[PDB]
């Protein structure tokens, strides 16, 4: 059972609506951080940056992001200090985003998939487990000192 | 988007030399902030933080990273400040980050495309004009705002 916080403007909001329903039904604990209505006009950032500031300061939990394509989504999410959000398209993408990147966040586009195929993707973000690999570790290691101080690391 | 910064560790490191090549060969000049040579026991954060911040810092350029799922990559070049790096998985979400998003930057997932399938993405990253639509820029401002600040903007 997973925490899973959750943003979208009018783009998501139908996807975000039923991701909820389905997370509850499948043993996890969404918590909806908005648009908590249909507004054709809304803007993106504030859901996915308070999805993504949620999912930080509440360790262990995730986060989900949704919009048309949901790159404008999880550019936004990726500015929270330690949040790191993926754009998940694939159940593939999904998985090794929690395998690899130990992504707290995807990001998904409701209008690049269907239902079922979204709801795949979902399953696969809040069942895959980080593999806490050396290299893994040693690059999130690498970028959150980037983070930290601005200043770009050397190349080789 | 006449230059174009590149960056990729071992993951993205042939895939990063044809996109060079067929950049040259498109008019473009391609600029590779490296890995210059294949070593697989590289790390992709430098490469990005390299190639999102010379993108930001030399206005109408535009930057790809390349890596197995490319979601480390964007994750990484998302961190430089002013920086906008989309996740393209296809000529719709290639166009629809330069269109939308005004991304300077594409993501792209080598091992998740043939070379063909992945130049046809890249075609559509270098020659979608963005849209400079009201909207857009708006919503691009209130992300600009938060990098600043790191105020949450309010939700609804």
């Amino acid at each position: 059972g997973m925490r899973v916080y959750l943003g979208a403007d009018h783009a998501g909001y139908e996807l975000k609506q039923r991701i909820i329903e389905h997370l509850k039904q499948t043993g996890h604990e969404p918590i909806d951080c908005g648009a908590l209505r249909y507004d054709a006009d809304d803007d993106y950032p504030a859901f996915c940056i308070a999805a993504a500031t949620r999912t930080v300061a509440d360790p262990g939990s995730l986060g989900i992001v949704l919009g048309g394509s949901g790159n404008g989504e999880q550019i936004a999410a990726n500015k929270v200090p330690g949040a790191r959000c993926a754009l998940a398209w694939s159940v593939q993408t999904a998985a090794l985003a929690r395998e690899h990147n130990n992504a707290q966040l995807i990001g998904i586009g409701g209008r690049m998939h269907t239902v079922a195929e979204a709801l795949a993707i979902v399953d696969a973000f809040v069942t895959t487990p980080w593999s806490k690999a050396q290299r893994h570790q040693r690059r999130i290691d690498i970028l959150a000192e980037y983070e930290r101080t601005h200043e770009a690391p050397p190349v080789p």
